[PDB]
DNA sequence: CGGCCTACG
DNA sequence: CGTA
DNA sequence: GCCG
């Protein structure tokens, strides 16, 4: 009954099996670690399944036929069930190679292979990192630099302090531009780890050259901390608090309005709605897409898309608001 | 056996 | 590589 | 790790 890929089934935000969708959720990103993607797609999918049940799961018997469940993430569940912890998590969560490569990759600007080489160079702390800065690109400084802010999770009082300050930049930059809130936010989360805005002006090309000038005007108004023609901007803002100011990660995106429901599908997520929705369209559909558009590489042309709505059509997929995009 | 989303900065 |  |  629960189809195979995600984009298939809705996936609301609350859901009824936290504890095992974490625990796989877990050794998918050891299986990242490790550099094995594969497994991270098999155990991210497995933990999706569950959150889109209707209700708890109590015995191994209500896995049966579930789309990616196996002998490993079966196992981990009945572990679960029956006793309460999984003893492959527990190892996983304890070890240091899991805790550090964690630790570093959280960092804006390192990833897995990045945080892989320090481990293997002997690099443990936050601190080992900043005793050599050599070792730093500049978008790894800024996020060291901001870390403990941006360990901080963004709530929706920040979000709508931040989209007043970048419509108010986009409009000095275009007359008539506009500023959509995506992201997690968008999908009905409560906090994030950074806000994500899509830009666009209702007259396509007048768009051209608009981040340049909302980032200057924004940078100007002493409201930038770290960024760097361009269409994506990943920012670290200073956002003013009561008497002070936070770092905030902010993602800043620009395209025209004839791409602007598929930038807007590609960026509201999750990240695995849409990883899934790209692979269905291509596996199942023969299309290709991506956050500028789905083209048919047969008739080598574009699908002229108003909404979301349409493009869920357009792939034979019924439509899901973004509340259940939360795969 | 091999595939596993995507492309911009 | 990073965004992730 | 799971699946076409
Ligand atoms: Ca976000
Ligand atoms: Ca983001
Ligand atoms: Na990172």
């Amino acid at each position: 009954w629960m189809p195979a890929y995600a984009c298939q089934r809705p996936t609301p935000l609350t859901h009824h099996n936290t504890g095992l969708s974490e625990a796989l959720e877990i050794l998918a990103e050891a299986a990242g670690f490790e550099g094995s993607e594969g497994r991270l797609l098999t155990f991210c999918r497995a933990a999706s399944v569950l959150k889109a049940l209707p209700s708890p799961v109590t015995t191994l018997s209500q896995l049966q036929g579930l789309p990616h469940f196996g002998e490993h993430s079966s196992r981990v569940v009945q572990e679960l069930l029956e006793h309460g912890v999984c003893e492959e998590v527990e190892r996983v969560r304890r070890s240091e190679r899991y805790q550090t490569m964690k630790l570093f990759t959280q960092i804006f600007g390192v990833g897995v292979k990045t945080a892989d080489r320090w481990y293997r160079e002997g690099l443990r702390t936050l601190d080992d990192l900043r005793e050599q800065p050599q070792k730093l690109t500049q978008q790894q400084k800024a996020g060291l630099q901001h870390h403990q802010d941006l360990s901080t999770p963004v709530l929706r009082s920040d979000v709508d302090a931040l989209q007043q300050v970048v419509e108010e930049a986009v409009g000095q930059a275009l007359p008539g531009a506009t500023v959509t809130l995506t992201g997690g936010f968008r999908r009905g989360k409560l906090q994030g780890h950074d806000v994500d805005f899509l830009i666009t002006h209702p007259k396509e090309g007048q768009e051209a050259g608009l981040l340049p000038r909302v980032m200057c005007r924004l940078q100007d108004q002493g409201l930038i901390l770290y960024h760097q023609a361009f269409e994506r901007s990943f920012c670290i803002f200073r956002l003013p608090q009561p008497g002070s100011w936070k770092a905030v990660r902010v993602d800043l995106v620009v395209a025209p309005v004839s791409q602007f429901p598929f930038a807007l599908l590609g960026w509201t997520g999750s990240k695995l709605f849409q990883r899934e929705l790209r692979r269905f369209s291509r596996k199942e559909k023969g299309l290709w897409l991506n956050s500028h558009g789905l083209f048919d590489p047969e008739q080598k042309t574009f699908f002229q898309a108003a909404s979301e709505e349409d493009i869920f059509r357009h792939l034979g997929l019924e439509y899901l608001p973004p509340e259940q995009r939360n795969a």
